[PDB]
């Protein structure tokens, strides 16, 4: 008697401590489904919205994972990533990640809330105090926007073979994340970037397939990809409605990277949506 096959199943993954949780790599296997919802109170004040991301289970139910909002005073751009969203969304500053993108809008890293190798502390610049860097995004630029999609590419810290993210506490500029990249020194690291969209002759569009979970066109819809392997979605980011996205990730990434590589999608200067 050979046994049956069964359809795989989802499961609900759970959540105990919101910072562990943000940290934690998507096991092997499963796509942790999420939404992003953009909330506009108080534009009508001139304040950036919070977007807020929400685990999406099987259930139906939503469980708040993490909150990001735009710092109001910074002649970069920055945002802070919070597990509270009361703090974020009404003026706090508690955060356990930050964005940070060039001048230009082209650049992006994500940090956690280490200390910042610039604030005259000799002291620190030793072990496990110092900022680690968790992403970096780069964002192409184009001749007049050439008719085609945003390209993007996405670093991040390599993994072990326990399946756990290294860590990457740069002292230097040589040892950052874009750095190591643009130096070719790939042991610690790991190069996505987004899976180009197939032109349609029929349609006259680009598309992707998000598999359901993205209904509607925009310049934010993208998925990430390991360049040498682009059947397997690493993430995959949406819109399904005004002010709503999915946003779907699997290994390595974790919710926190996920996240805020989708936030910098929402802040592009060539601002368009």
């Amino acid at each position: 008697a050979p046994s049956p096959t069964a359809p795989e199943q989802p499961v609900d993954v759970e959540v105990q401590d919101l910072e562990e949780f943000a940290l934690r790599p998507a096991p092997q296997g499963i796509t942790i489904k999420c939404r992003i919802t953009r909330d506009k109170k108080g534009m009508d004040r001139g304040m950036f919205p919070t977007y807020f991301l929400h685990l999406d289970r099987e259930d139906g139910k939503k469980v708040f994972l993490l909150a990001g909002r735009k710092r109001k005073k910074s002649k970069t751009s920055n945002y802070l990533i919070s597990v509270d969203p009361t703090d974020l969304s009404r003026g706090g500053d508690s955060y356990i990640g930050k964005l940070r993108s060039n001048l230009m809008g082209t650049k992006f890293t994500v940090y956690d809330n280490g200390v910042n190798p610039q604030k005259a502390s000799s002291s620190t610049l030793e072990s496990g105090t110092l900022r680690q860097e968790l992403a970096a995004v780069c964002y192409e630029t184009n001749v007049l926007g050439f008719k085609g999609p945003r390209k993007m590419s996405v670093i991040v810290p390599g993994m072990n073979m326990v399946h756990e993210r290294v860590s990457i506490r740069p002292r230097n500029e040589h040892e950052t994340l874009l750095a190591r990249w643009q130096n070719k020194n790939t042991e610690s690291i790991i190069e996505l970037q987004n899976k180009t969209p197939v032109w349609n002759d029929d349609t006259q569009s680009y598309v992707l397939n998000f598999h359901g979970r993205v209904t509607q066109a925009s310049v934010k819809n993208f998925q990430i990809i390991h360049g040498n392997d682009p059947d397997y979605i690493v993430m995959q980011f949406g819109r399904v409605a005004e002010d709503v996205f999915t946003m779907d990730y699997n290994y390595p990434l974790c919710a926190l990277q996920a996240f805020a590589i989708a936030l910098s999608s929402f802040d592009s200067k060539l601002a368009c949506e």
